[PDB]
């Protein structure tokens, strides 16, 4: 019938403590790492504002920061995705050869852009975009997570508020909601094709910055002193 | 509440869905497995022919549904004929935990499958949703190397559009059901991730023609879709 008031105000909360997420070929390569340094950064910070994330053990915390901070960058590459000019805001703006030009293979950015126009035709609000984050965190299938049933237990309620928000929003358009969820099943694959670019990189003389390594390389000191 | 039309696709999906070497001696435990893959992928193909709409789209992306499909039908299989009275998982060729890692399948493997198999216990899936699960994982866009990604969305949304309305009638109050059916979908991509590593790991300590066409790092596959 509507929203309930507990879950707007949790909605709200997600909203406003989102928003305040900002600052203003190996040369090119290390200047996206420490873009990447600084979003990471931010979504720990993130996290923590997350009620229910606190809570876990560390190494939990842990395994799903380093599985879900790819994800949450791919998620906030498409909400801010420009149709109109092609480029990727992070506003530092950047366009597909800069991409390119700094070693990302086109197998890995192409589908980045496919991805963010299929997001941009779903027509995600801010609070479409932040609950599908808190449900990204919460994923009970990520590796080495030793209390799946806790996380799957504190997912819930951001599914329940998601599927419930939905509805007020396009009453009409009942599949919009299955097709947000099946974003997650593509945030997965190009997780897994990040590993390979990664990877990929390495043969390109091209490694990663030590807090990046920690997360996508393959003892998390940098990762413990932030949470 | 549904619509007549979508019943019969329904029962026909349902419908079509419904219908060795010695077991000892860790390679013979293997080669035994790897004989009951080659029987379920060709069921599978099989299986594929019946689904309205596989037929018509090119064999190229044909075959390139089914390399990524088959995994994961495969672990949906496996958690249908879960026992949880058991913990037991061909037509009654049983196996415990201890006979996977008698083969050569490592614990970081097995544990999530069983577990993946008592989560999906836990939503009390019906042969419709089952059915409609898989016809959704067979058709989807993101799979590596498809030629009609658009076409293949198509396909795929009568059986969302199917599952969801199926479920709000089966179960009206439990709301939750059907967005944690679909994503079981994530689930299962990381599943198929890790059955890549697997695979690896294995041959480090090699499959059979068939699988390694689909699996390993095309002709069967061609026959059994020219038929
Ligand atoms: C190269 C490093 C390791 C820093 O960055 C990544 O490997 N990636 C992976 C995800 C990423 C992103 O957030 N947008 C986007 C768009 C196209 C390709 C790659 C990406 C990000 C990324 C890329 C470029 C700038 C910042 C972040
Ligand atoms: C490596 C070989 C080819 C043997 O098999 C697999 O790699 N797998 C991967 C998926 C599989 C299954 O279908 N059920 C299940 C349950 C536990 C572990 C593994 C599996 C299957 C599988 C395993 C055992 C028997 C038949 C199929």
């Amino acid at each position: 019938v509507q929203l309930t008031a507990a879950q707007e105000l949790m909605i709200q909360q997600l909203v406003a403590a989102q928003l305040q997420c900002k600052r203003s070929s190996q040369q090119r390569f290390a200047h996206f790492t420490e873009l990447a340094i600084i979003s990471v950064q931010e979504i720990v910070d993130f996290a923590k504002q997350v009620p229910g994330f606190l809570q876990l053990g560390r190494e939990d915390q842990i395994a799903l920061l380093k599985a879900s901070t790819i994800e949450i960058m791919l998620l906030e590459t498409a909400r801010r995705y420009n149709h109109e000019t092609e480029c990727i805001t992070f506003d530092f703006t950047y366009s597909k050869d800069d991409f390119h030009r700094a070693g990302l293979q086109v197998e890995f950015i192409n589908p980045i852009f496919e991805f963010s126009r299929a997001m941009r035709r779903l027509g995600l609000d801010d609070a479409e975009y932040a609950l599908l984050i808190a449900i990204n965190i919460f994923s009970a299938d990520r590796p080495n997570v030793q209390e799946p049933g806790r996380v799957e237990a504190l997912q819930q309620p951001y599914v329940e508020a998601l599927l419930s928000y939905t509805r007020i929003k396009r009453p009409q358009d009942q599949l919009r909601f299955p097709r947000m969820l099946m974003k997650l099943v593509s945030l997965r694959t190009l997780s897994s094709v990040h590993s390979e670019q990664v990877f990929a990189l390495r043969l390109q003389d091209k490694k990663l910055p030590p807090l990046l390594s920690e997360i996508w390389d393959v003892s998390h000191k940098i990762l413990h002193r932030l949470l």
